[PDB]
């Protein structure tokens, strides 16, 4: 039944409000201009941030590694809020609680790639919790490593955006993301196929009666899981240039 | 011999009135509106269910039906097991016997005394002071609809053999013994029991329905279809895990479907 | 009439050999030697215990703890023979099903104590249908709350025991002890003291025929009806003490 | 609210057994014989400290023991850290706070969950698979010697209050968020998740121990003789630099222990 899906997809919709308070509506309302009033501070430069710095870790380093370190810090408060909306997805706790954590351990920065896009326009991404926005020509100019990080992740936003999904297209989305029964060292492949395949069921319907006119929308998101699988795999990678040829240490266990 | 059957009959229905305070004579006497004392409050939908629970003055719905469901299926098991205690032979058995036997007769035993509190329209609830229609039960979100009508299927052909208590008592107690529990490590003192309930079981339905063709038989061909029933609600519990959050039963039920057929 | 009197003791006696397999004539027998062929395995110390529990629960924790439980289960065999035996004492079939209920809950701790006397000596106790012996001096060697466990029903054996009851005597004390009008929780009192007191009578009758010699044994044999209700009283508190502070659970229903 | 709270409960219980392989119902399973698997070789002098090392086939004594104790507290240490980080509204807290608040909660947890190894005659070892006496411990070259003792005193009198792994899980995410470390920045956030989850310890003992009176005070009483455990030992610390020749414990320790109360 359609009934069913409809209601699954409702409840996954109601979890991931909860879980996520800045929601992408919020977000491209202050990306535009929906009632303006809380305008956020920019930051384009070297200058403005320190002015943005002391406005609000706190000044004892090299800006780049900085802004690194931030990035680190924000994506461990956002894997708990993850943890948290998976939770919700039926089926998910009464897993193997071993293949439950190894679901989130390489779910998670698919999912925190999939979210930023909210977060991002063309030229910049808002930060915390909406208060800041970072330009992208500033994170385009930090020294050389550092320099072409989040570049990757802007030119995926760009092309994920122009889909137009919107929180509860996302809900879904992100669910399906979770329940990934290819990810290594999965005890029970089985029933998390299961459950994947009930929840790309309701996208699909979610999908066709909310996007009517976008043909193969559907198609379109799951094609979108392969550019993911990739961010994450360069991110992963640059992640070694790091560890290897750097003098700074402070990472979040 | 006939005496000492007799005495083995009357013996297992004292200890069934001793260890199960609703009884179908109870059952029936509140169904057929024969009582005198109260009459059951009627739940039919979502309006009726909210006031049959708020009658409370003297989760969601589905999940709370299920969750009422556990608690008396729970009370059910220890009153099951108070009577196993009495029937001769059981205790002076092999301890992990006792135990393969309870956990795999319960069920059965709870699905037959089951019918004893349903007609086609419904099932008495909370002591026979409600009574839920079986159209509102089947009507619930896809899965949890799915538990309860085989149950009122398997009720109804059952309750056309008219057996009553003292009936029940032998019937129930040869359920327990049956020596094809899997991992039983002394089946024969098992079969021994269930070999003379039944000459028992027999000679009661002779006697209480002698004008009753093949009840007997009739009556060991319902024990097929109450394995299928617990078979086929093993299944519903496993599409439990999969559709519905935060799931997991009640201590005593998690062990009594621990690793079960 | 005496004759009415007679043919209840007998009656009594009777019912109580169908019950109850080994009688105190053999156990006796078994404690001291007659027919001396089949003498039982002896239990001593925790050596001869494992090579005796190896020689017929098994082997998989504190052996205190396996003792005490194997009384457990023991006892609730007693109850359904004792069970038995009560439904052919006149009258006690007829009585109010819950107090026939509520006289069996409170009488049969006093009845297990009464028929043990019949199988312990000043050194040890039969077991296993008077197979084993277990020493006295080996239940009180046990850790410090199981050591002290069986040591007062020894006590009050060995006092009960040189009364010089045979199983005649004791089918109709152990009915005079089920008929007890005042337990708790009992609806109609009347009935049981009325039944109790045609028990009075007869175990009056038999005692004065069966030991003339013993002059107020009738009075010694109610007397030891309060020694029993303070093992049992005794016995009740301390299973207080393992409820609370214990960690093995595996009891009976 | 109770449902909230409820809520709590269950998520920390669940986080917990996902951060700690070795819980207390594994340990006494094992100290019990309860097990069905492998039983624990037992260190009760030299011969059989020697025999247990080289059960290595599938320094001095002293030393290596207290260097063997560093390398499990390490891994404790990060446990416990991956813990924390599960616990609602950690993560979100100034980062200087998060450090002190696990500089100083570490080694109080360390105390509590190492009563669930202990009984009054020994510790589990290497993930259970070993058993050494506290008899040993006691018996060990001054100073030594004294390290061990005092945790036994704690878990006797911490072990009879039976607190079970789901109670354990939010107790020690209280010690955690405690608001009077040293040095803290921010202390009214920390306080007010220490309330919520005081309040949810609350309702946990009365659901799980209802017979159990004044459990809860009795349990946040525990939290002193913690505290007097944790100053005992880095007392124990300056006396291992005096008497011993070279000391310097592990770079992760040396970092906790640096300018600590
Ligand atoms: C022995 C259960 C009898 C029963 C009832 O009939 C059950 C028919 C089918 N059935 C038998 C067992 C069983 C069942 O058993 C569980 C607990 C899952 C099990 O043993 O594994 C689960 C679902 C259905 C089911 C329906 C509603 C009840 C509802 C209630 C309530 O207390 C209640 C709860 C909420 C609102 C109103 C009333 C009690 C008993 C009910
Ligand atoms: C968490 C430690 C548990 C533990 C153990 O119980 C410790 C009880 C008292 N205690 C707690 C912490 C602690 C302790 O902690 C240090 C590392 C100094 C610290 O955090 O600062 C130092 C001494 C004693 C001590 C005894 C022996 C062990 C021995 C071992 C071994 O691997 C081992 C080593 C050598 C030979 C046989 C076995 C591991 C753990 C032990």
């Amino acid at each position: 039944e359609s009934a069913d899906l409809r209601a699954l997809a409702k409840h996954l919709y109601d979890s991931y409000i909860k879980s996520f308070p800045l929601t992408k509506a919020k977000a491209r309302a202050i990306l535009t201009g929906k009632t303006t009033d809380k305008s956020p501070f920019v930051i384009y430069d070297m200058n403005s941030l320190m002015m943005g710095e002391d406005k609000i870790q706190e000044q004892s380093k090299e800006v780049a590694i900085r802004i690194f370190q931030g990035c680190q810090f924000r994506s461990v408060e956002a894997v708990q809020e993850i943890t948290e909306y998976a939770k919700s997805i039926p089926g998910f706790v009464n897993l193997d609680l071993n293949d439950q954590v190894t679901l989130l351990k390489y779910g998670v920065h698919e999912i925190i790639y999939t979210m930023l896009a909210s977060l991002m326009n063309k030229d910049g991404v808002l930060i915390s919790e909406g208060q800041g926005f970072m330009t992208r020509e500033f994170l385009k100019s930090l020294r050389k490593p550092f320099g072409d990080f989040m570049e990757p992740k802007f030119e995926f936003a760009v092309k994920f955006n122009a889909l137009e999904l919107d929180d509860s297209d996302l809900a879904i989305f992100i669910a399906v993301i979770i329940l990934s029964g290819d990810r290594p060292g999965l005890l029970n492949v089985k029933p998390i196929e299961d459950i994947q395949d009930n929840l790309l069921q309701a996208l699909e319907l979610q999908l066709k009666l909310n996007h009517p006119e976008s043909s193969q929308l559907f198609a379109k998101l799951l094609q979108k899981m392969t550019d993911l699988r990739q961010i994450v795999t360069e991110h992963v990678q640059l992640l070694q240039v790091i560890k290897k040829t750097e003098t700074d240490m402070s990472l979040h266990p």
